[PDB]
């Protein structure tokens, strides 16, 4: 007998967002921007085992790069034959620099969210049963477990948040804001509400590939056991939106390219100072709870605000950057904010921006 589709309950923004998230053409071509072969590996066939595997063949890579063993090209080819890349059909190239390698672990991540984002849109059992169904787009909405709430232009946070967007955003072509959701990710609460006695909050960008997004609105900023960057370890946020924006993965949708960008609110506390870079960072040294790379640059601190965020003072920026001078010879032209356990952020804001 056939099953009634519910009518959709979600506002027009919110169900381009759902249908943007878990789009298999916006998945397929982060797949095809990665340099993935979508032939060989197509969305369907992505496993969590795959992925593991890919992991396994990088680690010995890694091994390599730092005997009698196997080639570097020898472990690439191993490499490449568990996760098939494209290379119009020529050979795809030796993994033998450490640059190289995090690309890959990169990449990787990325490609263990897309398989993410599959394996949560898995029909259930219950689903089978039910004689009516959702509308796709709240069935969708409803698996992320995330409460969504979509702002308007005179919601208090609004203006504080499109300030600190135009203000810290890149001067020419600063991205344009289209909408903005309060993300509510109940049980990212628990885990928040131990850091209570932790002041020193702040409002920071996250910018991400579209292909994650799903992932981090069901599960949150994580750290991994690849993840790595210039600070180590982390999870990692800029205070100028132009540092974020440029890891945010956009797609074309008609005349626009559509993107998205997260506002996390971050307990620093105590916080400790770098002006070089460190990969092998893991943990603030002892008595500090976040390590900032410190920029040349931060937005003018005497234009900070304050939004009251569960009862907490959470500082915005809301000023252009300027010249830090103590920072001035530091290896980072903008700051890198790291924290080193996940229950230090909260996700708050969602944007799309064009
Ligand atoms: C590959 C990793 N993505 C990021 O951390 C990407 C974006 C990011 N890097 C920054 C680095 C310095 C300052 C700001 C940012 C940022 O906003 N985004 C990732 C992706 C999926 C799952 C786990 N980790």
């Amino acid at each position: 007998s056939m099953k009634r589709v519910q009518p959709c309950s979600l506002d027009p923004a919110t169900q381009k967002l759902i249908t943007n998230i878990f789009s298999k053409e916006m998945f397929k071509n982060t797949m095809a921007l990665m340099d993935l072969d979508v032939k060989k590996m197509p969305l369907g066939k992505l496993s969590k085992q795959q992925i593991a595997r890919g992991f396994e063949a990088l680690e010995a890579l890694e091994e390599a790069l730092k005997d009698g063993g196997q080639s570097l090209e020898e472990l690439s080819s191993h490499f490449y034959t568990v996760i098939p890349h494209n290379f119009g059909h020529s050979q795809p190239p030796p993994i033998n620099s450490p640059e190289l390698l995090q690309a890959k672990k990169d990449m990787l991540l990325v490609l263990a969210d897309i398989e993410l984002a599959q394996a949560l849109q898995a029909v259930s059992e219950q689903e089978k049963t039910v004689e009516e169904v959702p509308h796709p787009l709240d069935r969708d909405y409803q698996l992320l477990k995330c409460q969504l709430q979509l702002l308007d232009s005179g919601a208090p946070e609004y203006k504080v948040i499109q300030t600190y967007l135009e203000q810290t955003g890149s001067n020419h072509r600063c991205p344009t804001l289209q909408h903005i959701w309060k993300v509510n990710q109940e049980g990212e609460e628990d885990r928040f509400q131990a850091h209570s006695k932790l002041g020193n909050r702040k409002l920071l960008w996250h910018g991400t590939n579209m292909a994650v997004v799903a992932a981090i609105l069901t599960s949150g900023l994580r750290i991994m056991p690849h993840s790595g960057g210039r600070v180590g370890k982390g999870i990692y946020f800029a205070s100028e939106n132009s540092k974020s924006a440029g890891y945010v993965i956009g797609m074309k949708c008609g005349a626009h390219h559509v993107g998205y960008m997260f506002l996390g609110e971050v307990a620093l506390g105590r916080e400790h100072h770098i002006n070089t870079d460190n990969p092998s960072l893991k943990s603030p040294p002892p008595g500090f709870d976040s390590v900032i790379a410190r920029g040349h640059t931060e937005p003018d601190p005497t234009q900070d605000t304050e939004l009251e965020l569960d009862g907490q003072q959470v500082v915005v920026p809301q000023g252009q950057p300027v010249p830090c001078p103590e920072f001035s010879s530091s290896t980072f032209s903008q700051s890198e904010y790291l924290i080193y356990q996940e229950s230090q952020c909260r996700l708050r804001y969602l944007l799309e921006v064009h």
